[PDB]
């Protein structure tokens, strides 16, 4: 037993990233058969970054403007083109460190792990979620642009994340590894903001029941609500709507543990309404949103 | 900007798990070389589980009892010898994987990583502290047993625990990779129980120097402490003594934040006082102590 924000093995991934250096700039690029992927703004400098036509910007560009470095062996770009926010340099030599891999857009209250890098040399791990508010609560200091978030499924690497940017609040913005942005965000130095941010109601549940599974019982009672009385509660303390698809995501965990999904919400309204009456649950004195039920079953079962 | 438990990356490791098969008895090893390093307790029966003579067990096996696998290839065991709580099987292959690595013991709040494997596959990492009564608060499931906590310095992998049990309370206890348990706990299923835990108190004023770094400073007093005053009330709580050696290693973050320690000391007397009166500090509505000073150093 026990319960961690567990991230996946990153090595599939760590064997993936490279240096990636355009005049000044320096950050980490996703290398993968022959192209390397990384933020289109590493062809920016201070100056561009207020207002920059990625379009002229590139055009002025050729391969050689372009140092990519796996370890200590130079990779010899021969190609570049952009996808939407994402710089796609070809190089003359495939990764025999490919792995199995698709790119994947995830959607808010999913989660990922987040390979962090510096200078092309992965340094850290940790599990993450997509916010409702499409930011992300990383660990991210210069250098970091370029790191990956990423799922596996059995011997396939689902590339989902790619860091842009830190938002004024310390929380973080990036694309898709096709480029496309998170949220309502810009690669331009400019006034951006998160969203106000929600809670991931399904998230909650799903880690109630990993309390549970784990002897954390106290927070249970003999009562059960409805999804409309419940979501009243959850707009009322801005918390997602739970609809009928998160109920049945919820099904097995619901199984396992004797906890229908509104016997469980009925335990999760009264927190909210009441507070934990200072106790905790797994070690935590919040309610943590960052596990899904795929992630408890995962680690659970 | 941002704070979070951060793992190693797990590459150097994933590629030293294998699969370890004894009896019907099936848990992981680590591949350095030409040795498979796991726990003895592999060689163990329902009746060998309360006092099992580890030393009768083993003269009774011969090489071909342990079925090793990496991936699909199948290892040839050529040689076992036991050292502590720790098998090693000697195999014909040295494994092209291995990374630069040391064996290092660690003491109570020194934080790693544990990458959870089952049937010889990783399935996850996590960052983890040793407790002050020398367990881990892990996440591990039956198959996990001979699971590795590490540290990655410099390209070098320091391997300091290797997973034997679970004890009655949920937490678990192992081995340095000498295969000497973490505290009084042996390899026997008779009655075991961890000491009381406490919070340690070195992490957890490292992580209020975090905090300060990353622009909090709502909890912040103008009251300073003796380090003896400061002992008394921390004591009350459950919090770890703090000694000299604990102040010295903080010199640092108390020059970078321009605190002083026995500064945030007091800051620390009164949140255990007050608590957090519906703020975080970091994200967090409890006091973090699975940072240790360096680890604070390193990620911001
Ligand atoms: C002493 C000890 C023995 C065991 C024996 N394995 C457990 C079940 S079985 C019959 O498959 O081996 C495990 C842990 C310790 Br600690
Ligand atoms: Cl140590
Ligand atoms: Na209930």
């Amino acid at each position: 037993s026990g319960f961690r924000k567990m991230a996946f093995p990153s090595g599939k991934v760590e064997g993936c990233m490279v240096q990636v250096t355009c005049g000044t700039t320096t950050l980490n690029g996703l290398w993968l058969d022959d192209v390397v992927y990384c933020p289109r703004h590493v062809i920016c400098t201070s100056e561009d970054m207020l207002n920059p036509n990625y379009e002229d910007l590139l055009i002025r560009k050729s391969n050689h403007n372009f140092l990519v470095q796996a370890g200590n062996v130079q990779l010899r770009v021969i190609g570049h083109s952009m996808q939407n926010c994402v710089l796609k340099l070809k190089v003359d030599t495939a990764n025999p460190k490919t792995p199995k891999y698709k790119f994947v857009r995830i959607q808010p209250g999913q989660t990922f792990s987040v390979l962090a890098c510096y200078n092309g040399s992965p340094s850290g791990v940790y599990q993450c979620a997509m916010r409702p508010n499409f930011t992300i609560k990383g660990s991210f200091l210069n250098g970091s642009c370029g790191s990956v978030g990423f799922n596996i499924d059995y011997d396939c690497v689902s590339f989902c994340y790619m860091h842009h940017m830190e938002l004024p609040t310390g929380v973080h913005a990036g694309t898709d590894l096709e480029g496309n942005f998170y949220g309502p965000f810009v690669d331009r130095q400019t006034a951006q903001a998160a969203g106000t941010d929600t809670t991931i109601t399904v998230n909650v549940l799903a880690w109630l029941y990993a309390a549970v599974i784990n002897g954390d019982r106290w927070f249970l009672n003999r009562f059960t609500t409805t999804l409309n009385d419940f979501n009243l509660v959850a707009m009322k303390y801005n918390y997602e709507p739970l609809t009928q698809d998160h109920v049945d995501i919820l099904g097995p965990l619901s199984a396992q543990t004797g906890i229908a999904v509104l016997d469980m919400c009925a335990s999760l309204k009264e927190l909210l309404q009441n507070g934990m009456n200072g106790r905790t649950i797994l070690g935590s004195a919040l309610l943590e949103d960052e596990f899904t039920p795929f992630d408890v079953v995962r680690q659970c079962s």
